[PDB]
């Protein structure tokens, strides 16, 4: 699907700036074009107003270039007179993207006077105000609410010469009202385009003379995380390779002696080896309980799929990037076979097949022809644990030898020779190493994204979405090694990888202090180290709010805690929190779902109005603002928050 | 549009009752099939998942009939292999619509069993188990947050044998979370199947023996406000005529007197004459101020422009319904050219021409070619004051006379048929009455929607939404009047009649307390006569709530209603409501928008954090959450609501 051209926002330059749209596609039109890629229509204009079936935003060109922001347009192609324009520039550091501008493309030019008076174009063809108070940041002279602001992202940032100063990136709010705004200033651009790009990093970098923090982007399976390190310790160096999955750290133990010779040391949470060997394997989890970085241990650390936006993996990314190298490493590499930007292309010994309506089991909405799956090994992916347990019922019903895996099931359970369907959540990835004749896959997953709500605070909500590139390139990659595989799918679908929600941040926070002993203040000083460094997944920057609010939840109770590790649940601190403010006022929690179980067998002491703290789910009971630390975590919503737009 | 199905349900023939989802039609298809209303897939099953170009619901088959919701489909056509299916029946009181049932359509049919566990099917096939409670109520075994039940409109309420016992509307909220459904009896589906498709209500009924209430629906210009009550006059009658503008009753009694005999009374705030005719024209306001029905003094009473949904007018007849019985009253007449569920036709007077991006004016992303409107009267219909004053400058600047025309201007239009292009909201027709040559509309508007968001309590929001039939029909109207005439349109598109939101019965409240000496008791009465009375537009009955918010709201400052009123402001209570908590703790007020305007002299002693009660608009200063006030409005957000789904 690529983006299309809708409309666009007719400037003057004569007199003052006053600007005016002028639609020019339709819904159908939009669709169709967005399908086919071919768009005959002429552009005109500098400003484009553009939508992608999902979204609509602008879209500004400037020196031969239609740019726009990449959290809304993701790498998809343009629609073009004579096809899809793949995308020239693509720069998620800077949420930067471009393509080549068309024919009728006019352009702007970038303002050469340095002027601090800025106005901003709004899809609404409104001209707004700004004071310049930074490179890429400004201050609207009259605050609005953020929903007007909405949909204008890629827009302008203008001089009083109508020249441009950069593209509207996202708003800066107190309570919701847009205050400033954010922006890539057209001099991100320039070096954005002169960027070096055809950028071939597939190969191990040379350990550096001084500390380097380095890339390596290679195919799955080119030996990233076993060739790689193999030929760094043939060369003398200490290797540390960190990897988010349980099930794959321990197979390297195997696998390295066998292919390699070595036998490494291997750490994980359930079980670890100390060989004394040159090469250690751990799981970031299992790095980050081990305390970071020890000094002197390694001179180069590899953080195998720096692409997994897992809270673990990213805290323990940051970790890595904050400390490696006053531990003494010389290296640090960022490996992944899909960089923030990647697009699931085809692969040679995968054969893809849409499923149809027709087949005797039910999926989705389409259908599973009982023939696809009945002998040999087949894996099914569904987005949820209930999903899993109806799916591998109905199969068992049918005589075919099904079973379910999910977070909390051994895997035990998947027979590893003979016959079998397995229906399974993201979860095997971390749990089970295997592969598969084929693999169809409901193309939906589970996410959590932080609303800063205001009733009373915030509230975490999890929504079944679209899977991104990455989710769709793993889920398919159990099929096809080795071996020719088939993969059968409900959508062809695929939305923007390289970017995760605040969520993850405030899941940073929860385990730091959760499992890891880590002070809010520590936790931050990693996580900005992952975020000060080029390369890696994106997201807002809400450290210091996240922050805030976890400094505040003091004097935790040590069995809540306790209960909530022991169950598993994804936010075992801020939920074991909100049960001790419960408690220290016989109030009952927020309602009496699985999530509160800890707090059960107090059922009978327990009523009043709930002191809400946050919303983490359903709240059946009545609920009460008075409490010290839900007055506290209020104020903490005063904060700056940049929002996009 | 038509609806079309893009999938089905398919529920188990046998055992526990159990479903699961079918998709057979995506995006594009379903915009296609849309426009052309001809659907040639075969369908299959009983509950179908359908959608227009923005929202999706279900639909199911009972006796050969598909049934759905009217606030989903409005009086859309279902598309069909033949076409478009128009529809067999529109009840809008029970939100109810039904089409013959398509080729291929299978039927549930009614249970016999009686039984009172039943079981709610939803459009992600889920069965969720509900306790019957009413003929039209069910328990929720498991209350369930509102988004979950969300597209299940349409859908059917089984008993276990797997029979129908009603179709899904709403659901009954507590703070966000669903306890129980709301939901049409299959007893009044089959009862709707016996009855009369077409009924008469063309002509003015004859005065009963006792009071009886009745229904006028007969087109614009057929003396429904002149002609009938003359005729009824005529015949020994005192008649009573309401109508919701000033200029348009004024205008009648001018009329009746120079056309049809005698000089009513006239009764307006404005101007009041009391003649001693049988026949007196009024307003609905000035009858509010009046305090309604006076004993014995009129026979028949005429609600013209019934159709109208605004607070003035729905508490207005309100009362009358509540009244005219007891006041000796034989006959009600509820007449408009609109009823509920109507839809915009053809106009043999009127040629509608669609705008093109071609022409010199800009217009809502289209343009308008000044020849259109270079020679004669014209009228241009903008959502905004600021639309229009943009407009009459930039059509004067091309040398057009033209003259913007909105709420706070006196009549300044020129009658005197001297050539003009008047540039309006829609304030039009309540302060002129001509017609025009041509009429030009951006076929939208503005309006208001409450929001139940908790922080701490409501919202009230003004968003532009694209116009529906009425307003179609009545803006269309101002054109072809007797004689040719040009309607320029922006879109095609219709949004259904019928329906007003939740936040026009706080107005009722709201004008009750500021204008008419109304306790918020005494308004519930009105208001319920009003929900009450079939052939009316409808509301969610959210009568209980509002009535204890603003039972709560006592010992205003009499200054500020005072203030308020005059200025014309749309919540003159609340507004002046939170301006006087403000004021006596020495506060700001939410922000320094013009709403805030009667605090502006107050501004150097005001300081801190503004006492929130509700959200009227942006606020832009800090609030706390301790006044008395706040708490109280707090507790009212507990009380059931019920909310569409
Ligand atoms: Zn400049
Ligand atoms: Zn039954």
């Amino acid at each position: 699907g690529s983006v299309v051209i809708v409309g666009r926002i007719i400037l003057s330059g004569s007199g003052s700036i006053t600007a005016y749209s002028q639609q020019t596609r339709g819904l159908l039109g939009c669709i169709i074009t967005s399908l086919t890629g071919r768009d005959k229509n002429q552009v005109e204009g500098e400003v484009q107003v553009v939508s992608t079936a999902t979204q609509s935003f602008l879209a500004t060109c400037v020196n031969g270039v239609c740019w726009t922001v990449y959290h809304g347009a993701g790498s998809k192609t343009l629609a073009g007179p004579k096809g899809p324009i793949t995308q020239m520039y693509t720069n998620v550091d800077q949420d930067l993207v471009g393509w080549q501008a068309p024919p009728g493309a006019r352009s702007l030019t970038p303002c050469t006077c340095g002027s601090s008076d800025l106005y901003l174009v709004t899809r609404h063809a409104d001209v707004i105000p700004v004071r310049r108070r930074g490179d890429s940041r400004g201050s609207l002279l009259s605050p609005r609410p953020v929903s007007y602001l909405k949909g204008s992202s890629g827009g302008p940032l203008l001089c009083p010469s109508g020249h441009a100063v950069g593209i509207f990136r996202a708003a800066v709010c107190t309570r919701g009202v847009a205050k400033a705004v954010d922006f890539v200033p057209v001099e991100s651009m320039e070096t954005t385009m002169r960027s070096p790009v055809f950028t071939d990093n597939s190969s191990p970098p040379a350990v550096p003379q001084s500390f380097q923090v380095a890339h390596l982007h290679a195919p799955t399976g080119s030996g990233k995380s076993t060739k790689v390190p193999a030929a760094y310790a043939a060369q003398g160096y200490k290797v540390l390779v960190l990897n988010p999955s349980v099930a794959a750290t321990l197979g390297f133990g195997a696998y390295m002696s066998k292919a390699h010779g070595i036998d490494p040391n291997i750490r994980t949470g359930v079980r670890t080896i100390t060989t004394g060997a040159p090469v250690t394997y751990s799981t970031y989890g299992k790095f980050l309980a081990d305390g970071g970085c020890s000094g002197g241990a390694y001179d180069i650390i590899i953080c195998d799929e720096c692409h997994s936006t897992d809270s673990t993996t990213i805290l323990g990314i940051g970790t890595v990037l904050d400390q490696a190298e006053t531990a003494g490493a010389r290296l640090v590499v960022l490996a992944t076979a899909t960089p923030p930007g990647s697009v699931t292309v085809p692969h040679p010994n995968i054969e893809e097949v849409a499923l149809s309506n027709t087949g005797e089991i039910p999926f989705y909405g389409k259908a599973i022809p009982i023939e696809a799956i009945r002998g040999g090994r087949h894996l099914i992916f569904c987005h949820s644990k209930k999903k899993c347990d109806e799916l591998a019922a109905k199969l068992s019903g049918l005589g075919i030898n099904a079973v379910a895996y999910y977070r909390g099931l051994d895997v035990s359970v998947i027979p590893t020779i003979g016959d079998v369907v397995v229906v399974a959540t993201d979860a095997l990835m971390t749990g089970y190493t295997g592969d598969f004749d084929s693999v169809i896959d409901c193309n939906t997953c589970v996410t959590q994204t932080v609303d800063f709500s205001l009733d009373p605070t915030f509230t975490i909500e999890t929504t079944t979405v679209p899977q991104d590139a990455v989710s769709r390139s793993q889920r398919r990659g159990r099929t096809g090694r080795g071996r020719r595989g088939i993969y059968r799918f409900v959508t062809p679908g695929e939305r923007p990888s390289g970017m995760f929600d605040s969520s993850v941040l405030c899941e940073c926070y929860d385990a730091g202090c959760a499992w890891y002993e880590l002070t809010p203040a520590e936790t931050s000083v990693r996580l900005r180290a992952y975020l000060n460094t080029p390369g890696l997944p994106v997201c807002q920057d809400h450290l210091e709010f996240w922050e805030s609010v976890f400094t505040g939840l003091t004097h935790i109770d040590a069995h809540f805690l306790s209960q909530t590790k022991q169950a598993g649940d994804n936010f075992p601190y801020l939920v074991a929190y909100q049960a001790t403010v419960c408690a220290r006022a016989q109030a009952p929690p927020p309602s009496w779902d699985q999530m509160w179980k800890c707090l059960i067998r107090l059922k009978p002491t327990l009523h009043g109005p709930t002191p809400l703290l946050y919303r983490l789910g359903a709240v059946q009971n009545e609920v009460t603002l008075t409490h010290p630390i839900t007055k506290y975590i209020m104020a903490c919503m005063s904060a700056d928050l940049e929002v996009v737009t």
